[PDB]
């Protein structure tokens, strides 16, 4: 895509910016300025764009129907290129450290950035909090006289705290919240009576609905001046419905989906995740399939997450999530239609997300 | 002392606002509130505050020469003391990720947090980077309305992303620049040739004397209204000067200081880190002592790291030291005078900082 191509052109003008700061402010040497390359590149680069291209698209939709000066039109397309990145080096830095506490093997086709033979975990960690620190950077730099950048500041560090109170959600999902202690060490649950639909919201909603959909949408609004022509609580809410379904489809992938076409190979049984697929099994199976599934989840044994998968296939899950996606699609067809009242052009927008977001097959 | 148990007051009150927080906005169960309430405690406290009690120390001084009404002396020591938390919080953070890095067993006379048998590296990645968040959220709240604001998330930004890029140089200081990949396993050094007083000076720099010294010095300036009364230059060189030497005491004591009165375990010979140590060893270290040297370095085995200690023992590195310290005390001393010309009372605050920095024995 012609687009996507202009928002990587902006991207060779970040890392340059970034690269040559280190080279002129502190003190880099030209091997650590490569190693940064490359872990900018690989950590930033090889995905689909959805939450950086959200934000252009966002602000092409106002472009097409307000008055500005040519010169106005091009700042405002970089703003929301650079806007865009700043979203893609923030879902960078949580899949680099994601990646170290899932145990995940590969991200987008190659290997996660910590099974890099010359980086390792300890590298990693660090890594991955120099990129949520380039996000500061470009912000301060790039929108420096700007007069959304009190509010994108503002609301980049909530959404960004959503999202690591949502990790500490998931990443301790398998255990009890009664038995939870820093002392002791924490044991898998056996009842599995957290596992409810109620509760997996809530780890969505903060672990991935923040800045996968809301940022995006209220980042294209920011650069654009368009904040006053839409109502945020819908903004809020059809951010957290679109990005829970990014999440379910997520989940069902991890299992269903073959690594070649996916990226990454799945470890969410592995790891006994609170995942929609288990949810929504231990919502519809009988006494014995419950005990089954209690026998097998949340080991690293092939055999028993193969009787896993087994117990998913035959529980016609696919059948749930038709149910499911059928629910959606009302949901946000009618916040679009709520959206149209103030704003027609950012409910165009959203449609045009939501149906990406729909047609993806990885 | 009372001043200090008054820092630990807004403690409470910090902690109190973020743990209602997370309830009110973030759906949190008080298993989890619990957790991060216990993980707050564990990872902020317990130190000696020195960072925290400089931005109130710099306050004080100003407020004893500056008029202001009872509740603005009021409003500006509450200032410096959630100033002060933003900083132990952000030490935290580095705090936390650090131990992993190095492998570390002991944190102030506790295990790491890491080790804790109910955290492992999995739970502290995440702790780590909340405590970050947590400093935002701090600043945001209640330094809403404040005309510093802006100044101090952004100097906050650029002294974070200093510290992270200094962990970089510091992690990686045992292998050779041109041989960094991170496609291929790093092999340790061999010839030591990086271990330079240069370089040296280049990881503390930017690893420990931006959030140590400058950080703190400058947050007592922004809530003082008082950032014009210096001259900043000045104030960045006697930053990283004291900074420098706090980090070489800490290198010293990582060897020769025992963890039952340090509250660490010593793991820089084992990691092979280019310390002070190692760096003023090989700067006068004879042909034969330079090969024992690099026979035994960067090893596990209490043996090799036994002969190490001894090398340094024999190479009389106690007078290397004084000799280091006279000079600091000179270029310090020179420093606080250049500083008594526009502002005498931060002159004074500065020598207190310096003359605890000089004195500590942990
Ligand atoms: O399933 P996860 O949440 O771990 C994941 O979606 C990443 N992630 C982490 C937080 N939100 C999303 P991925 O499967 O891509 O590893
Ligand atoms: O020696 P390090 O740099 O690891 C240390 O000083 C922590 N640190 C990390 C960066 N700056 C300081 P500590 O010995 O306290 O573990
Ligand atoms: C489910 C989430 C939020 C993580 C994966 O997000 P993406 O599917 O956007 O990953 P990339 O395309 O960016 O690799
Ligand atoms: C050398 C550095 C910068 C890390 C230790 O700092 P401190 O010696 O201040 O650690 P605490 O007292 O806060 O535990
Ligand atoms: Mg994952
Ligand atoms: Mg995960
Ligand atoms: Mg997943
Ligand atoms: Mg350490
Ligand atoms: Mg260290
Ligand atoms: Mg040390």
């Amino acid at each position: 895509m012609a687009s996507m191509e202009r928002f990587l052109s902006v991207y060779d003008e970040v890392q340059a910016f970034l690269l040559d700061q280190l080279q002129s402010k502190y003190e880099i040497d030209p091997n650590r300025a490569r190693y940064l390359r490359i872990m900018m590149d690989t950590t930033c680069l090889g995905g689909k764009y959805f939450r950086g291209m959200t934000v252009v698209n966002v602000a092409e939709g106002f472009l097409a129907v307000t008055q500005h000066d040519e010169a106005t039109k091009e700042r405002i397309l970089h703003d929301a290129c650079v806007g865009g990145w700043m979203i893609e080096f923030l879902q960078a830095h949580y899949l680099v450290e994601d990646d170290i506490m899932d145990g995940s093997v590969m991200r987008r086709g190659k290997p996660c950035w910590y099974r890099f033979p010359g980086v390792t975990t300890q590298c990693a960690i660090n890594d991955g909090i120099i990129l949520k620190s380039w996000t500061q950077i470009m912000a301060w730099h790039y929108f420096a006289d700007r007069p959304f950048l009190k509010d994108l500041l503002c609301l980049f560090q909530k959404v960004d705290y959503a999202t690591a109170v949502g990790q500490m959600y998931d990443v301790t999902s398998m255990c009890d919240s009664n038995k939870l202690d820093p002392e002791v060490a924490q044991p898998m649950t056996t009842d599995f009576a957290e596992f409810t639909p109620a509760i997996y919201k809530r780890i969505v909603k903060y672990k991935t609905t923040f800045y996968t959909y809301l940022l995006p949408l209220v980042m294209g609004l920011f650069v654009s001046e368009a904040a006053a022509s839409v109502e945020m609580n819908l903004v809020e809410r059809v951010a957290h419905l679109i990005g829970e379904y990014f999440q379910v489809q997520d989940d069902v992938m991890d299992c269903f989906t073959p690594p070649e076409q996916l990226g990454k190979v799945g470890t969410d049984i592995e790891d006994a995740k609170c995942s929609w697929l288990a949810v929504t099994f231990l919502g519809k199976a009988n006494a014995a399939q419950v005990a089954e599934f209690k026998a097998n989840y949340g080991d690293k044994d092939p055999a028993k997450v193969a009787v896993v998968k087994r117990l998913y296939s035959e529980a016609n899950l696919q059948a749930d999530f038709a149910a499911y996606e059928a629910e959606v699609v009302r949901e946000v067809e009618s916040l679009i239609e709520q959206l149209k009242v103030k704003s027609p052009t950012f409910a165009e927008s959203v449609a045009v997300v939501w149906e990406k977001t729909h047609k993806r097959k990885k």
